[PDB]
């Protein structure tokens, strides 16, 4: 097979959807099949080379172009939209192309506004899409009440030997213990603010606590914030996919004070995979991948007070924590790539037929 993928996001930034794609991409051709990725120009980072650029958003004449030569020479036996949201690069090549078509829905919120989007004017193109992949039960529910036809649950991978076997950082784990926060800081829906207000509680407990934080942020505002307790702050920065892989194997607790906007919880996965006891915020999607407080600490929402406390009682209580860790190791090889690579090639294959490629519109 020849797969085309279209990614709507840059790769100048981590994310889920691109690390999604590019994990995938790679996975397919260690398999033998051919794949193309689509996506925004992506200036400052080494991508190979069937990553192809779609210019830039400011999307312009050119890209509309660069969509319809790619897709015409492509040659492609499957597209693989992500997240076709509208605008996006996504929904420019949904519009431009016939064919076999997949897409998978990383993000959502409401049955509302899966109906109603389904349902709206881009019904045309949506129905356009034959092979329909969800991140979880509920958003599938959705998507087949909304269209009337059958879509896949499928949830994204990880490759869980590369945490698993992930060297630890030097000087790591700590005697004073810690713990550790992964994402865009200064968005509220991470919730830094959470784990910022039960630090005193934390610190209080464990004198010589750090805060290990990976991701892109003001680290100045927050540092301020935090106040006293400032110094027990580690902010790793943006870092790459081995350290931040090394990072959470030598974290103690892996902290998921998360508001909303998450609809699949993939940093969660990526703690389990290390070994590494996760802590959570009980999103819909972080309870499916606790599977209800059996394989990582469940917390209500916007509740530091609760947060301290769940920190407090993995750290200090060492059984529950290798339970923790035993539980969730075993719970997600339902993530690993194996798994989920063949539930994506599968619906590439109810899709596909000899003689049958994607076309221009
Ligand atoms: N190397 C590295 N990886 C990072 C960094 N920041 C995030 N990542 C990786 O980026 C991916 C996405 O995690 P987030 O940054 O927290 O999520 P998102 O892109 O803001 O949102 C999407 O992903 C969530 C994860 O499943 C979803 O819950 C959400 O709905 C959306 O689909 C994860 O694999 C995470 O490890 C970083 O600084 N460095």
């Amino acid at each position: 097979m020849r797969i085309g993928m279209v990614c709507p996001y840059s790769f100048d930034v981590p994310g889920g959807v691109q690390s999604h794609v590019l994990q995938l991409a790679e996975v397919l051709r260690d398999a033998g099949h051919e794949v193309s990725v689509l996506a925004p120009a992506s200036p400052h980072v080494k991508l190979p080379d069937y990553v192809v650029s779609g210019g830039k958003a400011v999307f312009g004449p050119a890209t509309h172009r660069k969509v319809k030569k790619w897709i015409a020479e492509g040659d492609f036996d499957v597209l693989h939209i992500h997240e076709p949201n509208a605008p996006s690069l996504s929904m420019l090549a949904l519009q431009a192309a016939e064919g076999p078509i997949v897409a998978t829905f990383h993000t959502s919120t409401t049955k509302s506004l899966t109906l109603s989007v389904f349902q709206g004017i881009l019904r045309p193109y949506h129905e356009k899409i034959i092979g329909r992949i969800a991140v979880s039960d509920l958003a599938r529910r959705w998507q087949m009440e909304a269209l009337g036809s059958d879509a896949v649950e499928i949830p994204n991978g990880v490759d869980v030997a590369s945490f698993a076997d992930a060297p630890l950082l030097d000087g790591y784990p700590r005697e004073g213990r810690t713990v550790l926060f992964l994402g865009r800081y200064d968005e509220p829906r991470k919730g830094m603010a959470v784990l910022l207000a039960a630090l005193p509680k934390l610190v209080a407990r464990f004198p010589d606590v750090e805060i290990l934080i990976v991701g892109r942020g003001d680290e100045d505002e927050l540092r301020e914030q935090a106040g006293d307790l400032a110094g027990h702050l580690r902010f790793l920065g943006q870092v790459d996919d081995a350290t931040k892989a090394s990072a959470m194997r030598s974290a103690d607790v892996y902290c998921a004070p998360h508001l909303g906007g998450e609809s699949f919880g993939i940093v969660l996965v990526e703690a389990m995979a290390a070994g590494t006891a996760v802590v959570a915020s009980d999103l819909d999607a972080f309870r499916r991948v606790l599977a209800d407080g059996d394989a990582g600490r469940l917390v209500p929402v916007d509740d530091a007070d609760g947060m301290a406390a769940a920190l407090i009682g993995i750290l200090e209580d060492d059984q529950l924590r290798a339970g923790y860790v035993a539980r969730a190791s075993e719970r997600v090889h339902r993530y690993d790539w194996s798994v989920v690579s063949a539930q994506i090639m599968r619906v590439y294959e109810t899709v596909s037929g000899a003689g049958i490629k994607v076309q221009v519109s």
